[PDB]
């Protein structure tokens, strides 16, 4: 029988690739979106006809609420309603956006950045280890650059570097129940969609090798060999996936 | 005229101790409190006898919810209100417990570890930028020297712990051009709690390769007076561990 | 045409491994040997009866000295000269033995061998490597536990932290090159033989996951991944292979 | 009576703002030198002037080779005997060039480079704990960018990462004999004397707080502090002097 996987925001871009390669890997696959319904059901589609009863989709928002923790839960739910089992957990879900210190509230960016990089991980996590030869594991979706930030995204990084505790502390905990927990960590993937064209080559640019982003497939490849038996004595690592591009200096 | 500082969770131990340092090195100082009035009150009545009108004190809970930007917006006003200007900002206040993986609910935990943490933090440091928008500002974040080896079962606490290494990260970055400084002291051990059997107290010391034993609340506020001082004018970003060496050893 | 690595300290343990997989996987190698010269041809006789031709030895010492250099360039040359071309290398070979600072060799033959093993010749081959030059890539043998050292250990600690420098550092300048550097860092993987069997236990509890050393083909795991297609946007990257042993507080 | 200090390449900039700190403090100081001695003798006669028999020269080269242990040895023999103490030893000497991976020979390149800004300091660690109320500690001169390096500076890098291990290392094992040992991480301080001055504006323009360089005093004052009865505390921490430098990402 086949394993299977969460992968959080897996409709559009790194999620979606990240989807996709599991898939041909033999995981099958809960899609989690939250508003990117058309595309997540596509997938599911493109997925299933590939092989049948291979993928469903999963709505949930992961901004943090006092629901939060009940969303987290059915979504882990949802794996085992579909698949009979939960092997792996991605999370890559996660809002980027600017919050300056100096009209969305500030309660709602906190909400959101603060939900969906680290909150919902951790919630997620809670939930897939207390549902449960085998080969589990966790891998984080993280930030190469996490120690050299954007300007005025404090938030967003704060999650992130959330996250970076959360690998480790998970780590540790699950370890004797066979879990693995560890990290992919990209610098320059896929361009925000609405950068403009001269932003997205100012970034490229900065990238030692080959002064080009990473694809959404080069970033899937390190969480395929995380899950992988080729990693199974790796817990709490957390693996950039970033050209070079954090070695750089100013 | 003398400047002015913010500490939270001033009442008792390492805050206690840093408030007082301050306060005889020449700040005025509003000594922030949760549930400790009385401890608050009694040091704000102890300094207030060494120089009339330099301490006053502030009660909030600095859990993560809708009012939390308020609170913290409320803070930074009453030092003005007290005292003219805002020269310093210490976040010291701390939840710590467990919260294992596998009688509070999560949202709460997750609300008081993560609040109290990083997200007050983050709320103090907006609200003490925007105020300022040969004066020596700054930011003093209190880490964890052991933030990536951490205590079983504490991930909220440590999630916490880790996104206040990345806002005194984002903050000196961001609030350079205004002048304002923002770094870190990550305490390992320190004044353990009263109330801890000495024998599991023990345990901790003898980790220590420094004198086998947990730093003093005086300790960790001598860092912070370094950082604050002129003598760190061009240290921003930086977090020092005060730690025995703790951090060094392996397992 | 199969691509060549060289690997270093490749007659036993946990070099003997990385060749033995990288054989597997299709590269013809060179086993580099300094004292094991019967380990490393009992190897290349096993490798070469599987693919004939594919396997060759190269004896050198790693010790800091006039003639590291020559040395070092004579390993990469022997890659060129057995196979035509020299597409991956692998810094292995490691002296480790404690220097107390407070009071055999002198300290001056110590700094040569554990400085010189653990980082000048990897400098020096990796200079060699990209001097004489698909999928390029170098992988140092790291370190997990670098920064939570070996109570006595400075000068074996200083030569793994210098090892960390030529990663990052190697990453950043051969870049343009088309040449990747990362590294692989074991926690407790196979344990050193004259370690007494309840010493060797101590360790094996250290470590969560599992409680037990990695094997020496966990290790190699990593060096495969990094050297492959799969791993083609990262360098500067070094990948903990430990257990989660570097989380573990005192 | 007065504590005494031991300040490598103190002769001028960084060390000789040290050497005066310390001085002003109240210690006794060694102005060690290698080339600089007009410079450094002329130091030791406006210190000795201020407070009279209380600085020395002592000459020394620092570069890797058999001899160094002996050199490092006699460089605290001389605080001893013009004190009749050493309570303090500040690892600031280093050279600083290129050494790009594809004049000097290569041999010289890793013994000037690695001697002075790893060995040197290992060795003279060694001898300052040999020799041994009191506050003794040592203060490594490290490098806030020793992860985002200087392009074509391995080996220079490979020393000052060398150098943090040492400092942790040394932090560990020399803890129970009540010596600390610490560092301090300039990022952007004085500029190389050959710098013209367009290219020092490129490096002060990176530089977040003030875009400028850190003072030679700004870096005396942390190691001062780390000295001081204010830090009895702290051992085994590198503190960055850097205005922000450090967490600009390219
Ligand atoms: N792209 C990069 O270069 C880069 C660099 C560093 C790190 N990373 C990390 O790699 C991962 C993938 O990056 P990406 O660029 O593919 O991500 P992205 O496109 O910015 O976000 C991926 C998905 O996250 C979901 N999401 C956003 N807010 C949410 C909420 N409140 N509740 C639930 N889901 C929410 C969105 O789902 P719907 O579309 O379904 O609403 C979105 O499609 C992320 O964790 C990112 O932080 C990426
Ligand atoms: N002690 C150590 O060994 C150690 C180790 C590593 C790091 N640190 C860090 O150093 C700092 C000081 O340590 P500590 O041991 O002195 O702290 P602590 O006693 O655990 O807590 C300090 C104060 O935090 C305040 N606090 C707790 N929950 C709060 C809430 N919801 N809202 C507002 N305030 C709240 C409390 O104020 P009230 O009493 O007024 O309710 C408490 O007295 C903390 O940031 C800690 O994480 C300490
Ligand atoms: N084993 C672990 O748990 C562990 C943990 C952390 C890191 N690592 C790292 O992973 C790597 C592999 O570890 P390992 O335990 O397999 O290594 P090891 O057995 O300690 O040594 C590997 C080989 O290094 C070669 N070597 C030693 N001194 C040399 C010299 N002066 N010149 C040339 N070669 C020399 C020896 O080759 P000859 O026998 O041919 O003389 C030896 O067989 C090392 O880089 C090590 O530091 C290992
Ligand atoms: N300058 C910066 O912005 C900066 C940035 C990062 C880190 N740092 C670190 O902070 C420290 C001080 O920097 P700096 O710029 O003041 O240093 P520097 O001017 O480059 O060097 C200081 C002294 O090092 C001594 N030295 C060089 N080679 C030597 C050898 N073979 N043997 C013995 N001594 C030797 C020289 O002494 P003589 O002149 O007597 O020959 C020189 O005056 C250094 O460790 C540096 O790496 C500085
Ligand atoms: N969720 C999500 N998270 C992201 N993090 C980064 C990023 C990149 C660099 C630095 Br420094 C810090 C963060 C980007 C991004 C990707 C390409 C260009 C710019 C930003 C990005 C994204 O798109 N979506
Ligand atoms: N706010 C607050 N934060 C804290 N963090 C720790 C700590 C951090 C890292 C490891 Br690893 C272990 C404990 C302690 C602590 C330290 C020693 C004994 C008991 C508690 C502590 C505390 O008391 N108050
Ligand atoms: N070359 C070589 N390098 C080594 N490094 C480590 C090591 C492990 C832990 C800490 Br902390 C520091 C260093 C070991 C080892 C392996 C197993 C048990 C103990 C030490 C080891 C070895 O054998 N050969
Ligand atoms: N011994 C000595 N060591 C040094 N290290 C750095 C440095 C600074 C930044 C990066 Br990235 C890497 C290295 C400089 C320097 C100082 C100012 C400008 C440029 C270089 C410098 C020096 O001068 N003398």
């Amino acid at each position: 029988e086949a394993p299977a996987a969460v992968v959080t925001g897996a409709a559009k871009r790194i999620g979606r690739a990240i989807a996709v390669k599991l898939h041909q890997t033999g995981y099958r696959v809960v899609i989690h979106y939250h508003n990117s319904a058309e595309a997540a059901v596509s997938l599911a589609d493109e997925l299933n006809k590939e092989r049948s009863n291979t993928a469903v989709v999963c709505q949930a928002d992961l901004t943090n609420s006092n629901v939060l923790p009940a969303s987290c839960e059915e979504i882990i739910n949802s794996c085992f309603r579909a698949f009979g089992r939960c092997d792996v957990l991605v999370n890559n879900a996660s809002a980027f956006y600017p919050t300056p210190l100096v009209g969305k509230t500030v309660e709602t960016q906190v909400a959101e950045l603060i939900g969906t990089n680290a909150i919902a991980p951790f919630l997620l996590t809670m939930s897939f280890a207390q549902r449960q030869s085998s080969n589990l594991s966790i891998v984080n979706l993280c930030d190469a650059m996490v120690d050299q930030p954007c300007m005025a995204f404090s938030l967003y990084n704060m999650g992130k570097h959330a996250l970076v505790g959360l690998t480790q502390s998970a780590a540790l905990e699950l370890a004797p129940y066979g879990i693995r927990v560890n990290g992919v960590a990209p610098g320059v993937s896929l361009l925000p969609v609405a950068m403009g064209e001269e932003e997205k080559d100012k970034w490229r640019r900065k990238v030692p090798l080959g002064r080009r982003e990473a694809s959404a497939e080069q970033i899937a490849d390190a969480v395929i060999f995380l899950v992988s038996g080729s990693a199974q004595y790796i817990t709490g690592s957390i693996i950039k996936v970033d050209g070079g591009l954090s070695l750089v200096h100013a």
